[PDB]
């Protein structure tokens, strides 16, 4: 077909009620509506910032944006509290859908001290927001205790984005969100929280390797999992990992020099969510992230036609400033990708014509 690209910006720094937003996360409600979801920072800062999670849905297909209503709403007085780093998440059978965040009070992820009270202002806690109703109202509950196996955990937070919902195989229906923990010996790793129960009890899986950080998940075609993850250790590339199962446990951790990046958040994605296993479409995945190694600049989406193999298909978004950035498949066949231009929050619209290797 024909390519389209298309942008417009959701949020811009100083407008709207709040100085500075971050954090990107967008999802496809089952009504077919776009929902986009973000950081309101008062005090322009990260978790223990006073931040909000605020949320913005098109009824068109992404053309035209509601106005900016607040999920979880920060305190700005003492006592203090904060939410932020926002991930989507919708269970496809059930219709209901979830928000990820973090519930921090005294303390951010490299603070956050053991312990898994509600009350204690010490620990940054994990929330989950549920809606029943398309994303107009939302009930919230902290699950710091039911994801937190291991005494020494000290630390942990949703990786920003999207979860998924497996298709194949014999845990379909689960739902799966990716968390970064700090262990006891003060060890960042990737760890799968999920559910098998459409999110009344979530729990989590065992966690891997060490220089590990913001992490996403996707189902193969054969209906393993693989994990994409940020290098907090620097190496200049994005660190990978597969999952043979459900009461997950990945194997070893490797370097993919097929993709660079400066340590820095990004998404990948099925662009055919809902093929048949083992087909041709299954296999195709697509990934956004900023290229540059030296820089958060140089957004580029990039296609693999095969599990995730090989990338012979790249293209750049945004030459300039670019940080994190996440993907959807929208209804239409085209994707949606909610990102940060250093100014604030934007979306844009492209479909694969526009890639150009197809
Ligand atoms: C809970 C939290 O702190 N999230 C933040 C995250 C984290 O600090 C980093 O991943 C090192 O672990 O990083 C950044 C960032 O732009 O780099 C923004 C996120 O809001």
């Amino acid at each position: 077909g024909e390519p389209l690209y298309t942008e417009q910006d959701l949020a811009v720094n100083g407008r709207e009620g709040f100085p500075n937003y971050r954090i990107p996360a967008l999802t496809v409600t089952p009504d077919g509506d776009l929902l986009a979801s973000y950081d309101g920072r008062p005090t322009g800062i990260d978790a223990p910032g006073p931040n909000s999670i605020l949320q913005r849905r098109s009824t068109d297909g992404g053309r035209t944006w509601g106005e900016q209503q607040v999920v979880s709403a920060g305190q700005t007085t003492a006592p203090i509290k904060g939410f932020s780093d926002p991930s989507y998440l919708v269970d496809r059978e059930t219709g209901t859908i979830f928000n990820f965040h973090v519930y921090s009070q005294r303390q951010g992820f490299a603070g956050s001290r053991p312990g898994t009270d509600p009350a204690d202002p010490n620990v940054l806690h994990a929330n989950v927001a549920t809606s029943t109703d398309g994303g107009l109202t939302w009930s919230h509950r902290t699950i710091t205790a039911d994801i937190t196996p291991d005494p020494g955990w000290r630390s942990r937070f949703a990786a920003s984005g999207e979860g998924i919902q497996l298709r194949y195989g014999p845990h379909a229906g689960r739902l799966i969100q990716q968390y970064t923990i700090i262990n006891a010996a003060g060890a960042f790793q990737a760890v799968s929280v999920y559910s098998d129960d459409h999110g009344r009890t979530w729990r989590a899986g065992e966690a891997v390797g060490v220089g590990m950080d913001e992490n996403k998940t996707v189902e193969l075609s054969d209906g393993r999992v693989l994990l994409n993850s940020r290098d907090s250790a620097r190496s200049g590339y994005r660190k990978v990992a597969v999952s043979t199962d459900g009461g997950h446990s990945y194997g070893p951790v490797t370097i993919d020099r097929d993709l660079p990046d400066p340590t820095n958040n990004a998404s990948i994605i099925r662009a055919f969510p809902d093929a048949p296993a083992g087909s041709a479409r299954a296999k195709v995945l697509l990934f956004s992230n900023a290229a540059s190694q030296t820089s958060r600049s140089q957004g580029t989406i990039r296609m693999s036609c095969d599990d995730g193999q090989t990338w012979p298909v790249s293209k750049v978004f945004q030459p300039g400033s670019m940080s994190y950035s996440t993907l959807t498949a929208l209804p239409d066949g085209t994707y949606g990708l909610l990102y940060e231009p250093g100014t604030g929050i934007r979306y844009a619209n492209f479909n694969l014509a526009w890639l150009g290797g197809i």
